[PDB]
């Protein structure tokens, strides 16, 4: 499969995967109904500005591999990967003030939703998706976005261009 999300295109290089609808709770407890995809699956993300190798397991991200024009662009790429990784810690990143979604569907899809939240402030996402110890060439992305050789956001590296 080769689709569009967040501005990349996916191209799927290794596993398969089933669909199943579910209900998911933010941070704010709120009811999401979405369309989990289940199984190991390996994809390169194109963008205009970034390209990744994004490893994902039902729900969890495994690995991302980011290069970019600069860390805006890799940020960019990083949100989409969290947000497309259905993961529960990035679900649960929604909580706030008006940090609600419409259940009416219309404009967006729930990934959508999600998307269009996290790209206006990725602080809560980044920050609630964990820190873990750390390869020459391949650096460490901090929830700041500054590189790091001693830690990275989990399963998160940044590769020179
Ligand atoms: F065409 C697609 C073919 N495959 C996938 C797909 C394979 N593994 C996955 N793991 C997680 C997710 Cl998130 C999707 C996938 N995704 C596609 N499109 C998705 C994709 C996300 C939302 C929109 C637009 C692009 C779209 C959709 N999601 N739910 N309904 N439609």
């Amino acid at each position: 499969s080769s689709f569009s999300f967040g501005g990349f295109t996916f191209k799927r290089t290794s596993g398969s995967s089933i669909k199943r609808e579910e209900e998911v709770l933010t941070g704010n407890l709120q009811t999401l109904k979405i369309r989990v995809h289940e199984g190991y699956e390996e994809f390169t993300m194109v963008g205009k500005r970034a390209t990744a190798i994004l490893r994902k397991a039902t729900r969890r991200l495994v690995q991302l591999i980011v290069s970019g024009k600069d860390e805006q662009s890799i940020a960019e790429a990083i949100i989409v990967a969290m947000v497309f990784s259905q993961e529960d810690c990035m679900i649960k990143a929604v909580r706030g003030d008006l940090n609600f979604v419409n259940r009416a569907n219309q404009r967006l899809n729930p990934m959508h939703q999600l998307l269009r939240h996290f790209q206006k402030d990725a602080k809560v996402l980044f920050q609630n998706w964990g820190i873990e110890h750390i390869v020459m060439g391949m650096v460490g992305v901090l929830p700041d976005m500054t590189p790091s050789t001693e830690m990275s956001m989990r399963g998160i590296r940044v590769s020179k261009m």
